[PDB]
Protein backbone atom coordinates (compact mmCIF):
# COMPACT_ATOMS: atom_id res chain seq x y z
CA UNK A 1 0.00 0.00 0.00
CA UNK A 2 2.77 2.53 1.03
CA UNK A 3 6.47 2.82 -0.73
CA UNK A 4 9.09 1.10 0.77
CA UNK A 5 10.36 4.19 2.07
CA UNK A 6 9.47 8.21 2.39
CA UNK A 7 12.93 9.54 2.27
CA UNK A 8 16.41 9.78 3.84
CA UNK A 9 20.10 10.81 4.10
CA UNK A 10 22.85 8.84 2.95
CA UNK A 11 26.51 9.44 2.60
CA UNK A 12 29.24 8.12 0.80
CA UNK A 13 33.28 8.68 1.63
CA UNK A 14 21.34 11.55 14.15
CA UNK A 15 19.03 12.19 10.96
CA UNK A 16 16.20 14.31 12.03
CA UNK A 17 12.96 14.62 9.80
CA UNK A 18 9.62 16.25 9.28
CA UNK A 19 8.64 13.13 8.25
CA UNK A 20 7.13 10.73 10.24
CA UNK A 21 7.83 6.93 10.87
CA UNK A 22 10.57 3.93 11.40
CA UNK A 23 14.05 4.44 10.77
CA UNK A 24 16.37 2.03 9.37
CA UNK A 25 20.04 2.23 8.68
CA UNK A 26 21.28 0.11 5.90
CA UNK A 27 24.23 -2.30 6.40
CA UNK A 28 28.03 -1.60 5.15
CA UNK A 29 28.99 -4.36 3.26
CA UNK A 30 31.96 -3.33 2.07
CA UNK A 31 31.85 -0.89 5.66
CA UNK A 32 34.10 2.04 4.31
CA UNK A 33 33.75 2.55 0.62
CA UNK A 34 30.38 2.06 1.20
CA UNK A 35 27.09 3.96 1.17
CA UNK A 36 26.06 4.41 4.30
CA UNK A 37 22.50 5.12 4.66
CA UNK A 38 19.53 6.39 7.14
CA UNK A 39 15.90 5.27 5.86
CA UNK A 40 12.72 7.06 7.02
CA UNK A 41 9.57 4.94 6.65
CA UNK A 42 6.10 3.85 7.32
CA UNK A 43 6.20 1.08 10.91
CA UNK A 44 4.24 -1.18 8.54
CA UNK A 45 6.80 -1.62 5.43
CA UNK A 46 9.83 -2.93 4.52
CA UNK A 47 12.79 -0.91 3.92
CA UNK A 48 14.09 -3.86 1.78
CA UNK A 49 11.96 -2.85 -1.66
CA UNK A 50 14.16 0.35 -0.95
CA UNK A 51 17.54 -0.45 -1.10
CA UNK A 52 19.31 -2.86 -3.82
CA UNK A 53 22.80 -3.76 -4.13
CA UNK A 54 24.66 -4.88 -7.02
CA UNK A 55 28.26 -5.98 -8.05
CA UNK A 56 27.71 -5.15 -11.81
CA UNK A 57 30.63 -2.26 -12.68
CA UNK A 58 31.75 -1.94 -9.52
CA UNK A 59 30.25 -2.29 -5.82
CA UNK A 60 27.23 -0.86 -6.32
CA UNK A 61 23.69 0.48 -3.29
CA UNK A 62 20.63 2.03 -4.57
CA UNK A 63 18.41 3.59 -2.00
CA UNK A 64 15.05 4.76 -3.42
CA UNK A 65 12.29 6.70 -1.90
CA UNK A 66 9.34 6.62 -3.38
CA UNK A 67 8.13 4.67 -6.20
CA UNK A 68 7.21 3.90 -10.25
CA UNK A 69 4.26 4.30 -12.03
CA UNK A 70 5.49 2.71 -15.72
CA UNK A 71 6.68 -0.42 -13.75
CA UNK A 72 5.44 -2.89 -16.75
CA UNK A 73 6.88 -0.87 -19.46
CA UNK A 74 10.33 -0.03 -17.65
CA UNK A 75 10.13 -4.47 -17.30
CA UNK A 76 9.62 -4.64 -21.07
CA UNK A 77 13.10 -3.43 -22.06
CA UNK A 78 14.97 -5.55 -19.45
CA UNK A 79 17.09 -8.57 -21.01
CA UNK A 80 16.70 -11.63 -18.44
CA UNK A 81 13.54 -12.18 -17.42
CA UNK A 82 13.63 -12.69 -13.13
CA UNK A 83 12.38 -9.37 -12.22
CA UNK A 84 13.73 -7.27 -9.89
CA UNK A 85 12.00 -7.43 -6.35
CA UNK A 86 11.48 -3.32 -5.83
CA UNK A 87 12.15 -0.19 -7.53
CA UNK A 88 15.46 0.18 -6.14
CA UNK A 89 16.53 -3.38 -7.80
CA UNK A 90 14.68 -2.10 -10.86
CA UNK A 91 16.52 1.22 -11.03
CA UNK A 92 19.77 -0.72 -11.08
CA UNK A 93 18.72 -3.20 -13.58
CA UNK A 94 17.68 -0.41 -15.84
CA UNK A 95 21.34 1.78 -14.94
CA UNK A 96 23.33 -1.35 -15.82
CA UNK A 97 21.33 -0.88 -19.38
CA UNK A 98 21.15 2.25 -20.07
CA UNK A 99 23.21 4.56 -17.68
CA UNK A 100 22.46 7.59 -16.24
CA UNK A 101 20.13 7.73 -19.20
CA UNK A 102 17.64 5.27 -17.17
CA UNK A 103 15.99 8.42 -15.47
CA UNK A 104 14.79 9.41 -19.07
CA UNK A 105 12.72 6.41 -18.92
CA UNK A 106 11.23 6.67 -16.19
CA UNK A 107 7.65 7.70 -14.67
CA UNK A 108 7.29 7.76 -11.48
CA UNK A 109 6.79 10.01 -7.73
CA UNK A 110 10.93 8.71 -6.43
CA UNK A 111 14.37 10.14 -5.25
CA UNK A 112 17.21 8.02 -5.15
CA UNK A 113 20.76 7.93 -4.69
CA UNK A 114 22.96 5.63 -6.07
CA UNK A 115 26.73 4.99 -5.75
CA UNK A 116 29.01 2.28 -7.63
CA UNK A 117 32.34 2.50 -6.91
CA UNK A 118 33.54 6.21 -6.63
CA UNK A 119 30.84 7.37 -9.17
CA UNK A 120 27.77 8.79 -7.29
CA UNK A 121 24.49 9.41 -8.90
CA UNK A 122 21.55 11.56 -7.63
CA UNK A 123 18.12 11.41 -9.71
CA UNK A 124 14.47 12.91 -9.20
CA UNK A 125 11.32 12.13 -11.35
CA UNK A 126 10.51 13.94 -14.10
CA UNK A 127 9.11 17.05 -11.90
CA UNK A 128 11.27 16.95 -8.53
CA UNK A 129 7.91 15.77 -6.99
CA UNK A 130 9.72 14.40 -4.07
CA UNK A 131 12.54 16.78 -3.28
CA UNK A 132 16.41 15.44 -2.90
CA UNK A 133 19.06 18.16 -1.73
CA UNK A 134 22.99 17.51 -1.43
CA UNK A 135 26.28 18.78 -0.17
CA UNK A 136 29.13 17.69 -2.58
CA UNK A 137 33.23 17.93 -1.63
CA UNK A 138 36.20 16.10 -2.55
CA UNK A 139 35.64 12.82 -0.84
CA UNK A 140 32.61 13.18 0.67
CA UNK A 141 28.54 12.94 -0.93
CA UNK A 142 25.55 13.57 1.42
CA UNK A 143 22.34 13.12 -0.20
CA UNK A 144 18.66 13.56 1.45
CA UNK A 145 14.93 14.21 0.98
CA UNK A 146 14.84 16.89 3.41
CA UNK A 147 17.65 20.08 3.21
CA UNK A 148 17.06 20.51 7.03
CA UNK A 149 19.21 17.37 7.63
CA UNK A 150 21.63 18.93 5.93
CA UNK A 151 21.31 21.72 7.21
CA UNK A 152 23.42 20.05 10.58
CA UNK A 153 30.47 22.53 0.96
CA UNK A 154 31.73 23.54 -2.87
CA UNK A 155 29.62 24.86 -5.57
CA UNK A 156 27.53 22.86 -7.93
CA UNK A 157 26.62 24.19 -11.63
CA UNK A 158 23.00 23.80 -13.09
CA UNK A 159 22.10 23.66 -9.24
CA UNK A 160 20.53 26.06 -7.05
CA UNK A 161 21.45 26.79 -3.59
CA UNK A 162 19.10 26.36 -0.62
CA UNK A 163 17.60 29.66 1.10
CA UNK A 164 19.52 30.61 4.00
CA UNK A 165 22.33 27.78 3.87
CA UNK A 166 25.57 27.09 2.13
CA UNK A 167 26.88 24.16 0.78
CA UNK A 168 23.54 22.40 0.58
CA UNK A 169 22.03 22.56 -2.75
CA UNK A 170 18.57 21.17 -4.12
CA UNK A 171 18.90 18.72 -7.28
CA UNK A 172 16.87 19.93 -9.85
CA UNK A 173 13.49 18.11 -11.18
CA UNK A 174 14.08 15.90 -13.94
CA UNK A 175 17.92 16.00 -13.72
CA UNK A 176 20.50 13.05 -12.78
CA UNK A 177 23.79 14.89 -11.55
CA UNK A 178 26.93 12.43 -12.15
CA UNK A 179 29.54 13.00 -8.85
CA UNK A 180 33.12 11.61 -9.55
CA UNK A 181 33.64 11.28 -5.49
CA UNK A 182 37.75 11.47 -5.84
CA UNK A 183 37.34 14.78 -7.36
CA UNK A 184 34.42 16.02 -6.35
CA UNK A 185 33.65 16.97 -9.77
CA UNK A 186 29.48 17.14 -10.28
CA UNK A 187 27.89 16.98 -13.87
CA UNK A 188 24.28 17.31 -14.18
CA UNK A 189 21.63 16.29 -16.86
CA UNK A 190 18.47 16.83 -17.48
CA UNK A 191 16.07 14.27 -18.16
CA UNK A 192 12.79 15.71 -19.06
CA UNK A 193 11.47 19.09 -20.14
CA UNK A 194 8.19 21.09 -20.49
CA UNK A 195 7.12 20.78 -24.16
CA UNK A 196 7.11 24.16 -26.20
CA UNK A 197 4.90 22.58 -29.09
CA UNK A 198 1.21 22.48 -29.31
CA UNK A 199 -0.61 20.17 -30.40
CA UNK A 200 -4.02 19.76 -32.40
CA UNK A 201 -6.64 17.25 -32.19
CA UNK A 202 -10.12 17.01 -32.70
CA UNK A 203 -12.28 17.33 -29.69
CA UNK A 204 -13.89 13.47 -29.46
CA UNK A 205 -10.17 12.60 -29.55
CA UNK A 206 -8.52 15.01 -27.14
CA UNK A 207 -11.10 14.59 -24.48
CA UNK A 208 -10.67 10.66 -24.76
CA UNK A 209 -7.16 10.87 -24.85
CA UNK A 210 -6.93 12.79 -21.51
CA UNK A 211 -9.73 10.52 -19.93
CA UNK A 212 -7.66 7.38 -21.09
CA UNK A 213 -4.64 9.11 -19.91
CA UNK A 214 -6.02 9.99 -16.08
CA UNK A 215 -7.34 6.16 -16.05
CA UNK A 216 -4.31 4.95 -16.70
CA UNK A 217 -1.97 7.63 -13.94
CA UNK A 218 -4.94 7.19 -11.51
CA UNK A 219 -4.93 2.90 -12.24
CA UNK A 220 -0.95 3.34 -11.64
CA UNK A 221 -1.44 4.61 -8.21
CA UNK A 222 -4.15 2.39 -6.50
CA UNK A 223 -2.51 -0.61 -4.78
CA UNK A 224 -4.58 -3.43 -5.75
CA UNK A 225 -7.03 -4.64 -2.96
CA UNK A 226 -6.75 -1.36 -1.01
CA UNK A 227 -9.46 1.34 -1.10
CA UNK A 228 -7.72 4.80 -1.76
CA UNK A 229 -8.58 8.08 0.01
CA UNK A 230 -8.89 11.03 -2.12
CA UNK A 231 -9.01 14.59 -0.59
CA UNK A 232 -11.93 15.64 -2.37
CA UNK A 233 -13.33 19.47 -2.93
CA UNK A 234 -15.95 18.98 -5.35
CA UNK A 235 -13.88 21.27 -8.42
CA UNK A 236 -13.65 19.13 -11.36
CA UNK A 237 -9.85 18.31 -10.38
CA UNK A 238 -10.20 16.35 -7.37
CA UNK A 239 -13.65 14.84 -8.62
CA UNK A 240 -11.86 13.62 -12.03
CA UNK A 241 -9.26 11.80 -9.92
CA UNK A 242 -12.23 10.65 -7.39
CA UNK A 243 -14.25 8.98 -10.70
CA UNK A 244 -11.19 7.61 -11.83
CA UNK A 245 -10.16 5.92 -9.06
CA UNK A 246 -13.36 4.56 -8.25
CA UNK A 247 -13.20 2.91 -11.08
CA UNK A 248 -9.90 1.28 -10.44
CA UNK A 249 -10.43 0.09 -6.56
CA UNK A 250 -14.58 -0.57 -7.18
CA UNK A 251 -14.96 1.55 -3.72
CA UNK A 252 -13.68 4.61 -2.54
CA UNK A 253 -12.76 7.21 0.30
CA UNK A 254 -13.15 10.39 0.18
CA UNK A 255 -12.32 13.55 2.79
CA UNK A 256 -12.85 17.55 2.51
CA UNK A 257 -11.45 20.07 4.81
CA UNK A 258 -13.32 23.65 5.63
CA UNK A 259 -12.55 26.21 8.16
CA UNK A 260 -15.30 28.60 9.84
CA UNK A 261 -14.67 31.25 7.41
CA UNK A 262 -15.46 28.71 4.49
CA UNK A 263 -15.62 25.36 3.02
CA UNK A 264 -16.89 23.03 -0.01
CA UNK A 265 -18.59 20.52 1.40
CA UNK A 266 -21.78 21.23 -0.34
CA UNK A 267 -20.03 21.06 -3.68
CA UNK A 268 -18.17 17.76 -2.15
CA UNK A 269 -21.23 16.19 -1.28
CA UNK A 270 -22.38 16.21 -4.85
CA UNK A 271 -20.34 13.86 -5.82
CA UNK A 272 -19.70 11.79 -2.89
CA UNK A 273 -23.50 10.69 -3.62
CA UNK A 274 -22.67 10.52 -7.27
CA UNK A 275 -20.28 8.24 -6.68
CA UNK A 276 -21.54 6.89 -2.92
CA UNK A 277 -18.12 6.74 -1.47
CA UNK A 278 -17.25 6.78 2.55
CA UNK A 279 -17.47 10.77 3.22
CA UNK A 280 -15.88 12.74 6.02
CA UNK A 281 -15.85 16.48 5.89
CA UNK A 282 -13.30 17.93 8.50
CA UNK A 283 -13.35 21.95 9.64
CA UNK A 284 -10.72 23.67 11.50
CA UNK A 285 -10.61 26.84 13.24
CA UNK A 286 -9.20 29.81 11.04
CA UNK A 287 -6.98 30.45 14.11
CA UNK A 288 -6.16 26.60 13.95
CA UNK A 289 -5.20 27.10 10.10
CA UNK A 290 -2.52 29.93 10.63
CA UNK A 291 -1.18 28.10 13.37
CA UNK A 292 -0.09 25.60 10.44
CA UNK A 293 2.03 27.71 8.88
CA UNK A 294 5.49 26.96 10.69
CA UNK A 295 4.47 23.26 9.91
CA UNK A 296 3.96 23.74 6.52
CA UNK A 297 7.35 25.84 5.94
CA UNK A 298 8.97 22.68 8.03
CA UNK A 299 7.71 20.17 5.57
CA UNK A 300 7.74 21.81 2.47
CA UNK A 301 10.38 23.67 2.63
CA UNK A 302 9.52 26.22 0.37
CA UNK A 303 9.88 29.55 0.72
CA UNK A 304 7.43 30.70 -1.61
CA UNK A 305 4.23 32.68 0.45
CA UNK A 306 1.22 31.91 -2.50
CA UNK A 307 2.74 28.27 -2.75
CA UNK A 308 2.93 28.39 0.96
CA UNK A 309 -0.52 29.50 1.43
CA UNK A 310 -1.72 26.79 -0.96
CA UNK A 311 -0.34 24.66 1.50
CA UNK A 312 -1.90 25.60 4.79
CA UNK A 313 -5.39 23.67 4.75
CA UNK A 314 -3.88 20.76 3.00
CA UNK A 315 -0.96 20.33 5.49
CA UNK A 316 -3.77 20.83 8.13
CA UNK A 317 -5.90 18.38 6.61
CA UNK A 318 -3.30 16.00 6.55
CA UNK A 319 -2.61 16.02 10.24
CA UNK A 320 -6.12 16.11 11.31
CA UNK A 321 -6.21 12.89 9.76
CA UNK A 322 -7.69 9.85 11.76
CA UNK A 323 -7.11 6.39 11.30
CA UNK A 324 -4.24 4.09 9.77
CA UNK A 325 -1.90 5.31 7.93
CA UNK A 326 -3.37 6.36 3.84
CA UNK A 327 -2.51 6.04 0.14
CA UNK A 328 -4.20 9.52 -0.93
CA UNK A 329 -4.92 10.63 -4.29
CA UNK A 330 -4.97 14.52 -5.29
CA UNK A 331 -6.41 16.63 -7.77
CA UNK A 332 -3.32 18.83 -7.22
CA UNK A 333 -1.82 20.67 -10.29
CA UNK A 334 -4.25 20.33 -13.01
CA UNK A 335 -4.65 23.92 -13.08
CA UNK A 336 -0.85 24.75 -13.95
CA UNK A 337 -0.82 22.74 -17.79
CA UNK A 338 -4.89 23.79 -18.07
CA UNK A 339 -4.10 27.48 -17.27
CA UNK A 340 -6.63 27.17 -14.27
CA UNK A 341 -6.48 30.69 -13.43
CA UNK A 342 -7.17 32.29 -17.04
CA UNK A 343 -10.79 33.52 -17.54
CA UNK A 344 -11.48 34.60 -20.85
CA UNK A 345 -11.37 33.90 -24.85
CA UNK A 346 -8.45 35.05 -25.53
CA UNK A 347 -5.87 31.98 -25.72
CA UNK A 348 -2.69 34.21 -25.96
CA UNK A 349 -2.36 34.68 -22.48
CA UNK A 350 -3.14 31.39 -21.71
CA UNK A 351 -0.15 30.05 -23.06
CA UNK A 352 2.06 33.16 -22.09
CA UNK A 353 1.24 32.10 -18.24
CA UNK A 354 1.04 28.73 -19.21
CA UNK A 355 4.89 28.42 -20.51
CA UNK A 356 5.99 30.84 -17.79
CA UNK A 357 4.44 28.39 -14.73
CA UNK A 358 6.05 25.58 -16.53
CA UNK A 359 8.99 26.92 -16.62
CA UNK A 360 9.33 28.32 -12.84
CA UNK A 361 7.83 24.89 -10.97
CA UNK A 362 10.61 23.57 -9.75
CA UNK A 363 11.89 24.61 -6.54
CA UNK A 364 8.63 25.44 -4.82
CA UNK A 365 8.39 21.95 -3.61
CA UNK A 366 4.49 22.26 -3.87
CA UNK A 367 3.77 18.59 -4.44
CA UNK A 368 6.29 17.39 -1.98
CA UNK A 369 5.76 14.04 -0.23
CA UNK A 370 6.42 15.23 3.36
CA UNK A 371 3.14 17.38 3.19
CA UNK A 372 1.29 14.59 4.22
CA UNK A 373 4.14 12.02 5.38
CA UNK A 374 4.82 14.22 8.30
CA UNK A 375 1.49 12.66 9.49
CA UNK A 376 2.10 9.32 8.17
CA UNK A 377 0.38 9.66 5.03
CA UNK A 378 1.76 8.76 1.60
CA UNK A 379 0.47 11.39 -1.26
CA UNK A 380 0.48 11.00 -5.09
CA UNK A 381 -0.80 13.56 -8.30
CA UNK A 382 -2.09 11.86 -11.10
CA UNK A 383 -2.26 15.16 -13.45
CA UNK A 384 1.46 15.63 -12.91
CA UNK A 385 1.84 11.96 -13.84
CA UNK A 386 4.19 12.19 -16.94
CA UNK A 387 2.29 10.85 -19.58
CA UNK A 388 -0.53 13.04 -18.03
CA UNK A 389 0.94 15.90 -17.82
CA UNK A 390 3.24 15.89 -21.19
CA UNK A 391 -0.76 14.98 -22.62
CA UNK A 392 -1.95 18.40 -21.02
CA UNK A 393 0.41 20.29 -21.42
CA UNK A 394 0.79 19.94 -24.99
CA UNK A 395 -2.69 20.78 -26.56
CA UNK A 396 -3.28 23.71 -28.01
CA UNK A 397 -5.03 26.61 -25.74
CA UNK A 398 -8.65 26.05 -27.80
CA UNK A 399 -8.67 23.03 -26.18
CA UNK A 400 -8.33 24.06 -22.50
CA UNK A 401 -10.39 26.94 -22.98
CA UNK A 402 -13.31 26.55 -25.03
CA UNK A 403 -16.97 26.51 -25.63
CA UNK A 404 -16.76 29.70 -22.80
CA UNK A 405 -15.16 27.49 -20.58
CA UNK A 406 -12.12 26.56 -18.51
CA UNK A 407 -10.19 23.52 -18.69
CA UNK A 408 -12.70 22.50 -20.79
CA UNK A 409 -11.19 19.20 -21.95
CA UNK A 410 -10.61 17.90 -18.98
CA UNK A 411 -14.70 19.00 -17.98
CA UNK A 412 -15.64 16.97 -21.11
CA UNK A 413 -13.47 14.07 -20.41
CA UNK A 414 -15.24 13.16 -17.04
CA UNK A 415 -18.61 14.39 -18.23
CA UNK A 416 -20.03 10.78 -18.35
CA UNK A 417 -18.71 9.60 -14.71
CA UNK A 418 -19.41 12.96 -12.57
CA UNK A 419 -23.01 15.17 -12.52
CA UNK A 420 -23.37 18.13 -14.75
CA UNK A 421 -23.17 20.66 -11.63
CA UNK A 422 -19.49 19.55 -11.41
CA UNK A 423 -18.52 18.83 -14.58
CA UNK A 424 -19.37 23.16 -15.35
CA UNK A 425 -18.13 23.74 -11.89
CA UNK A 426 -16.58 26.92 -12.36
CA UNK A 427 -12.27 26.62 -11.00
CA UNK A 428 -11.89 27.76 -6.72
CA UNK A 429 -8.70 27.60 -4.84
CA UNK A 430 -8.53 25.91 -1.98
CA UNK A 431 -7.34 29.23 -0.80
CA UNK A 432 -10.39 30.72 -1.85
CA UNK A 433 -13.11 27.58 -0.80
CA UNK A 434 -10.97 27.79 2.92
CA UNK A 435 -10.47 31.54 3.19
CA UNK A 436 -6.65 30.88 3.59
CA UNK A 437 -5.39 34.02 1.61
CA UNK A 438 -7.47 36.02 3.32
CA UNK A 439 -7.07 34.79 6.52
CA UNK A 440 -3.52 35.42 6.35
CA UNK A 441 -3.35 39.06 4.97
CA UNK A 442 -6.07 39.98 7.75
CA UNK A 443 -3.98 38.50 10.47
CA UNK A 444 -0.75 40.88 9.12
CA UNK A 445 -3.41 43.43 8.38
CA UNK A 446 -4.82 43.42 12.59
CA UNK A 447 -1.09 44.11 13.30
CA UNK A 448 -0.89 46.78 11.76
CA UNK A 449 0.49 45.80 8.43
CA UNK A 450 -0.65 48.64 5.77
CA UNK A 451 -1.88 47.37 2.32
CA UNK A 452 0.73 47.72 -0.66
CA UNK A 453 2.66 45.71 1.70
CA UNK A 454 0.68 42.96 2.72
CA UNK A 455 2.16 40.39 0.30
CA UNK A 456 6.19 41.19 1.08
CA UNK A 457 5.09 40.68 5.11
CA UNK A 458 4.03 37.57 4.07
CA UNK A 459 7.62 36.82 1.98
CA UNK A 460 9.59 38.15 5.30
CA UNK A 461 7.23 35.69 7.53
CA UNK A 462 7.35 32.78 5.83
CA UNK A 463 11.05 33.03 4.84
CA UNK A 464 11.81 33.62 9.08
CA UNK A 465 9.97 30.51 9.39
CA UNK A 466 12.32 28.88 7.08
CA UNK A 467 15.49 30.23 8.88
CA UNK A 468 13.76 29.30 12.45
CA UNK A 469 12.34 25.51 11.52
CA UNK A 470 14.46 24.40 7.92
CA UNK A 471 17.73 26.43 8.94
CA UNK A 472 17.68 26.52 12.60
CA UNK A 473 16.47 23.05 13.43
CA UNK A 474 13.53 24.43 15.19
CA UNK A 475 10.49 22.33 15.21
CA UNK A 476 7.31 23.83 14.55
CA UNK A 477 5.59 23.27 18.00
CA UNK A 478 8.64 25.38 19.37
CA UNK A 479 7.61 28.41 16.92
CA UNK A 480 4.89 30.96 17.79
CA UNK A 481 3.53 31.87 14.53
CA UNK A 482 1.76 35.66 16.37
CA UNK A 483 5.49 35.88 17.52
CA UNK A 484 6.72 36.13 13.82
CA UNK A 485 4.06 38.19 12.49
CA UNK A 486 4.62 40.35 15.31
CA UNK A 487 8.38 41.13 14.66
CA UNK A 488 7.89 40.96 10.98
CA UNK A 489 5.10 43.89 11.42
CA UNK A 490 7.27 46.06 13.45
CA UNK A 491 8.67 47.31 9.75
N1 LIG B 1 -11.32 21.96 0.78
C1 LIG B 1 -10.60 20.83 0.46
N2 LIG B 1 -10.64 19.62 1.15
C2 LIG B 1 -9.92 18.53 0.79
N3 LIG B 1 -9.07 18.48 -0.27
C3 LIG B 1 -9.03 19.66 -0.95
C4 LIG B 1 -9.75 20.87 -0.67
N4 LIG B 1 -9.48 21.90 -1.56
C5 LIG B 1 -8.61 21.26 -2.36
N5 LIG B 1 -8.28 19.93 -2.06
C6 LIG B 1 -7.34 19.00 -2.78
O1 LIG B 1 -6.14 19.71 -3.18
C7 LIG B 1 -6.15 20.07 -4.62
C8 LIG B 1 -6.02 21.62 -4.69
O2 LIG B 1 -6.06 22.02 -6.09
P1 LIG B 1 -6.85 23.42 -6.47
O3 LIG B 1 -8.27 23.29 -6.04
O4 LIG B 1 -6.70 23.54 -7.93
O5 LIG B 1 -6.15 24.55 -5.73
C9 LIG B 1 -7.59 19.50 -5.27
O6 LIG B 1 -7.24 18.91 -6.61
C10 LIG B 1 -8.01 18.45 -4.15
O7 LIG B 1 -7.52 17.14 -4.39
N1 LIG C 1 2.78 28.34 -10.70
C1 LIG C 1 2.44 27.33 -9.90
N2 LIG C 1 3.32 26.34 -9.68
N3 LIG C 1 1.23 27.34 -9.34
C2 LIG C 1 0.72 26.31 -8.45
C3 LIG C 1 -0.67 26.60 -7.97
C4 LIG C 1 -1.43 25.33 -7.61
C5 LIG C 1 -2.80 25.19 -8.32
C6 LIG C 1 -2.94 23.74 -8.84
O1 LIG C 1 -3.67 22.97 -8.19
O2 LIG C 1 -2.22 23.56 -9.95
N4 LIG C 1 -3.36 25.31 -7.48
C7 LIG C 1 -3.53 25.30 -6.09
C8 LIG C 1 -4.76 26.00 -6.19
C9 LIG C 1 -4.56 26.03 -7.59
O3 LIG C 1 -5.21 26.49 -8.39
MG1 LIG D 1 -7.25 22.32 -9.32
MG1 LIG E 1 -10.60 23.86 -6.03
Amino acid sequence: VLPAAFGFLASARGPVFATRGSHTDIDTPQGERSLAATLVHAPSVAPDRAVARSLTGAPTTAVLAGEIYNRDELLSVLPAGPAPEGDAELVLRLLERYDLHAFRLVNGRFATVVRTGDRVLLATDHAGSVPLYTCVAPGEVRASTEAKALAAGFPLADARRVAGLTGVYQVPAGAVMDIDLGSGTAVTHRTWTPGLSRRILPEGEAVAAVRAALEKAVAQRVTPGDTPLVVLSGGIDSSGVAACAHRAAGELDTVSMGTDTSNEFREARAVVDHLRTRHREITIPTTELLAQLPYAVWASESVDPDIIEYLLPLTALYRALDGPERRILTGYGADIPLGGMHREDRLPALDTVLAHDMATFDGLNEMSPVLSTLAGHWTTHPYWDREVLDLLVSLEAGLKRRHGRDKWVLRAAMADALPAETVNRPKLGVHEGSGTTSSFSRLLLDHGVAEDRVHEAKRQVVRELFDLTVGGGRHPSEVDTDDVVRSVADR
